[PDB]
């Protein structure tokens, strides 16, 4: 539905996941967190390339198509919110309810035949761990936890992040996320010298092909993933040689951490234990559009009470936050942004050359192609 | 050629209207004020995707196609005229007379077998209340009141104006203009306050009186237009309503506007009367390529002699200009703007949902569609 | 492959030239001098197209395509060269030779089966005159004196030159080098003036089209290129008439220069004598993409030893530099830019109205599709 048929056919391996440039329909999605949409202050956002509004009413999310059915005009060019339940488009006060996306009123015209007979969509919405999900689907909508990594949602668990929006497409995101051979990138970081990482360069793969990663799709909440076993039976290189002389050395500190890496549909990784042995890493890569994702970047730590919740957000902001979230990550950013242009006309997924540890990469585009609830396509977003 | 055939069959009534996204060929426009274009001084202008040169020559203005025949640069990079009859083009100064475009003379090869057998093209320009129009059309011109609405161009009635260039359609203009309902994006203006308009927030269309709409096709000079008639004859809104509660009132006011409001090919409103009771305003939406218009903006008063047009220019100035023509418009102009996403793929046309008072904007789709006098294409422009 | 068949059936004679839109491949090009490569300090340009790696090692240049194998990114973002001999890429330290481009390592696993088993694209590299040239072609290159016009290869001919990049298709260059009309828009040179340059405004062409041009097809070392004749039966036009009254005339002065002017493949343009009677211009328009160029200007004048050498460096910097490669060629850098719009959309090719000194560029457009290497395409750029 997106791609040219004629690339389609070339990547038979894994044509869905090729094909879903705009992302998965029909999953929840973070977009934003709790604190960051106050009481009555609607906020937009672009999520599988639609434009959105999300507003907190006595406390509760909704979430309206920011684009009114008259003229399509994106109503938050001016809010005007007249009454709790409602919003008005700025342009003929066509006001749809904020609950079900109905049409109740039109203050230009009180006898009009469309009031009542027209409805907004809307997408379901939920807050979970101060983190806004959206549910960019059709029908009810699953469990939020078939859509997050396990563990994400435990009860002691406490979620802190970071968002950003990013210039590559969200695929190259989560290829760059569960890459086992891209921690080469991150061998000068600051987090691997001042949090005394052991970093190896790479890993030589042991093993059989079969044995290099495990396909979760048997989870019993309906959740999809892959876990990378290079670990497990495979040699960490910390001497990386040129002709057999050694011109680089991995990172030789005594912290051992990324002993489970997992990758989840719809397109979110858990790193565990990442940044220090007590704490885990779930990142997701949000579509925002062909060419943009959300980065939404959250560390977990078991938390028993308030006073554990304080001392870990005053580590968050003091250390994690600025080594970890952004001085490891950083690195990730522009590796993204640099395969842009090879997957740009959609021929890199063509022409890439893959080696062993690739073999993680395959096992995630397989298991998003199978397992996707729908490839969002441009009818979605105009129609 | 301009339109998928995919769309335009979805478009019945209309669909030449929708395919005239460089407007309409074979009409006049206004582009400048005369006053803008001085003896010997030549300007550049793009209208309907078509870049033009307008050069006054013992006062009479003349209009050439901005392109050489040669190698198709812009006479415009480095103006050369070297009499006052001709332009040399400043590549290989192959020269044009501007009274009939012929090829007169090359500087560079005065025995060339192209001189007299070539032709550049050529507009009629004339001028009328200091606003310069062109017809941008084939064959001998109407006359210019065919394309200027009733009493523009009365002996009485002082012009003074504004232009500039909007990043919208030509025709989101127009129907912005034209859209009864449209009256809502006003309600906190300035000029309603400060000038004491009545101005309701739209109107419920009138049960006693069914036509919307009255069709002007039987004009004498061959006008073509359409009057809205719900003001005058629908039920005003003065309070409106959210399930039945008063969430915003109309302005109450002395000073009655927009008696008559009417739309002419080839895109030019009349407002009668405004901003005050014995004042008209006629503003123009003219196509400069698909993306782009002028929004050619007057206000006409019958004016005696040179001590009221000397008065009108004052309150020009001072009020008119400031708080109408800016303050007041300024709101059609980001309106215009903020429909040019749902159009850009050409689809809003097929997915938009009109209401009662768009009878008005539809009768102008038809109306032009019927009497215009030619689609503009990408044949005329590159060719 | 590159244009649309419609237009190319429009063009049939020089139909390979019109679909030669990003160059000649298997030519010589120059891309920057000598001294501004430094050893061990690569420099990433793009040339055809497709993004090149140069490194100087041992005093010796060599070429590497700039895109990874692996994921296709560019290994200029962060250079990597950890031996002398290697290049290491800084995603997953895929690591190739420059000499061969083999893949020869990889950091992150050095028991891929991928070593030894893929090499990079790379180009034969060349430095002659302090100028460097890259083979964009496939297999042993010929003698760079095939691509370089007669004389420039000349033992005692000292070359100093100018390079920067143009924002025009490199044909537009090409032909505002090699067209005989064009000396039109130098009329108001500082050179002409301050040089005191004889220079006409064009030519009355005389004897038939054959007689115009003198094709070279038959150079001893396999040169093609065609000389512009126009000056041998051609009457100088020094008094430029328009009506017959004299508007405009040519310089008077008493230095003639421009005798012999050759434009040859891949795209050299040599003009003897110029800008002074003992030099020689040699200048190239080097396809960069289908919208830019490298305007590669180059001054040779014979030198007899170490002594000459030193003057003319000096007099190129204090003279011929700023008087002639900017004072005169600066308005061909605008004349080229003038020319995109209409031959951006490729119908400038079909929509042009050529006159008579066009036959040189006629006879060049032949010349060029008849005797080209191959035609660069999509294909070569992306795989
Ligand atoms: S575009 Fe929203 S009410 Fe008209
Ligand atoms: S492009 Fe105008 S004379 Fe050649
Ligand atoms: S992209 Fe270069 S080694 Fe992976
Ligand atoms: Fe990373
Ligand atoms: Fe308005
Ligand atoms: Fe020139
Ligand atoms: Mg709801
Ligand atoms: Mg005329
Ligand atoms: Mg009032
Ligand atoms: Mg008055
Ligand atoms: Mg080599």
């Amino acid at each position: 539905a997106n791609v040219d048929e004629a690339i389609l056919k070339r990547v038979k391996g894994w044509a869905p996941y090729v094909d879903a440039k705009l992302g998965f329909r029909n999953h929840w999605y973070p977009v934003m967190f709790s604190k960051e949409i106050n009481e009555g202050e609607p906020k937009t956002l672009k999520l599988l390339g639609e434009n959105l509004l999300v507003n907190r009413i006595d406390g509760k999310l909704y979430c309206l198509k920011d684009r009114c059915l008259h003229r399509g005009v994106q109503l938050s060019v001016k809010v005007e919110c007249k009454t709790k339940s409602t919003i008005t488009c700025w342009y003929h006060a066509w006001t749809y309810r904020w609950e079900d996306g109905v049409l109740c009123d039109i203050l230009t015209n009180p006898t009009s035949a469309q009031i009542g007979r027209q409805k907004l969509k809307t997408y379901p919405v939920q807050e979970a761990k101060g983190c806004v999900f959206i549910y960019l689907g059709d029908g009810d909508p699953p469990p939020l936890a078939r859509d997050t990594p396990p563990n994400f949602l435990d009860d002691d668990m406490e979620i802190l992040g970071k968002n950003q929006i990013i210039k590559s497409n969200w695929r190259l995101a989560v290829e760059n996320g569960f890459d086992p051979s891209h921690i080469y990138i991150h061998k000068d970081s600051i987090l691997v010298k001042d949090n005394d990482l052991a970093l190896p360069l790479g890993f030589a793969p042991g093993g059989d092909r079969k044995q290099q990663t495990r396909v979760v799709d048997d989870d019993v909440v309906g959740r999809k993933g892959v876990y990378d076993l290079i670990g497990e039976h495979g040699v960490p290189v910390f001497e990386g040689t040129i002709g057999g002389e050694v011109v680089r050395e991995g990172a030789y500190g005594e912290k051992i951490v990324a002993n489970d890496i997992s990758i989840w549909l719809p397109g979110v990784l858990k790193v565990n234990p990442f940044p220090n042995p007590d704490m885990m890493q779930f990142e997701w890569y949000v579509p925002i559009d062909e060419n943009t994702h959300y980065y939404f970047q959250t560390l977990g730590k078991p938390c028993a009470n308030d006073e554990e919740r304080k001392k870990y957000e005053q580590e968050f902001e003091s250390k994690w936050k600025p080594m970890a979230l952004e001085g490891f990550n950083n690195d990730d950013i522009w590796a993204r942004e640099a395969m842009v242009d090879f997957y740009a006309d959609d021929k890199g997924w063509v022409n890439e050359i893959l080696f062993e540890s690739d073999e993680a990469i395959v096992a995630w585009r397989k298991l998003a192609s199978e397992h996707n609830q729908g490839i969002q396509t441009q009818a979605h977003v105009s129609g």
